[PDB]
């Protein structure tokens, strides 16, 4: 008997399918604790303390946890993230310039932290011209309600709820665009893989096999309601949301995911944990994240 803590978050992306339907524990006959995190940060410190052993997160997360030097691997890719996450703001704030003395919030070293920092610095705007704030986003909904913060840097369902009163400013496509892309992926502890290696071989298997039907038709998988409910449900979202969220990332074939896994993502590390030092949200940096990267498990 296999136990395993799985540390998820809130995306509507096909995977969640998987998710719903129990598969990964069902194919791998594992024991499968589903623990919902409100953002990355504090997967990493679970994952260095042993309490998860797989966890989903964003590449910002991922490069602080490499160069603190956190034994875990990504195994493979969940998403390449586009707008859907997003930077909302009050409907006030017209123009970048508008930023200037507001209060921002963020969850601390998120894809959204990271992308808002980039957006910042492409808009030549000093972060510390901005009340940059960091919330959890349950916290960011409350403090948007209640007028408390201006604006924030998130994803679903946060990102929903604020768009439906506030205005996208910019979104994590376009600042990929800008030069400063953002990923999600899944980690898995080295002791974890060392000891139940088929286990992390049904897990990436679970999640890439629920991506391939989307990709090879969105408007039908979309079409199908029970991967909307899913979905919805899962990353509590209404389901009105979730066709925009999900066509709002792109992801990958087993082919893509072999070779993203051999170099790409690498690179990906490298360029983040860089930007995160020159941010200074990060001592020490390395040229070479490799012994963060595998494709030995898909």
């Amino acid at each position: 008997m296999v136990n395993v803590t799985v540390a998820y978050q809130t995306s509507a992306e096909p995977a969640k399918v998987a998710q719903a339907d129990n598969t990964f524990a069902k194919e791998s006959g594992a024991t499968v604790d589903w623990r919902k995190f409100d953002s990355g940060a504090s997967i990493v410190r679970a994952l260095a303390s042993g309490d998860v052993q797989i966890g989903n997160l964003g590449s910002s997360p991922l490069a602080v946890a490499a160069s603190q030097q956190v034994p875990i691997e990504v195994f493979l890719l969940a998403s390449k993230l586009g707008n859907s996450e997003a930077l909302v703001v009050k409907k006030t704030i017209s123009k970048p310039e508008d930023l200037i003395g507001k209060r921002i919030a963020v969850p601390f070293i998120s894809t959204t932290h990271y992308s808002l920092l980039a957006a910042l610095k492409h808009w030549g705007i000093k972060p510390g011209q901005v009340e940059i704030v960091n919330l959890q986003p349950p916290a960011i909904i409350a403090a948007w309600q209640r007028g408390d913060i201006d604006g924030a840097y998130v994803w679903a369902p946060a990102v929903n709820a604020l768009e439906k009163d506030g205005k996208v400013l910019t979104d994590s496509e376009q600042v990929g665009q800008w030069g400063a892309p953002t990923l999600d992926v899944w980690v898995v502890r080295k002791d974890f893989a060392e000891k139940h290696p088929e286990v992390v071989k049904a897990f990436a298997k679970s999640a890439i096999d629920a991506q391939q039907p989307y990709i090879a038709n969105p408007d039908v998988w979309l079409k199908q309601p029970e991967n909307i409910s899913k979905l919805a449900r899962l990353s509590g979202v209404p389901e009105g949301d979730v066709p925009g969220l999900v066509k709002g990332n792109t992801y990958l074939t087993p082919q893509q995911q072999t070779a993203e896994l051999t170099g790409p993502v690498n690179k990906a590390i490298i360029d983040t944990a860089q930007f995160l030092k020159e941010q200074g949200k990060v001592p020490a940096v390395a040229n070479d994240y490799s012994q963060y990267v595998t494709s030995r498990f898909v």
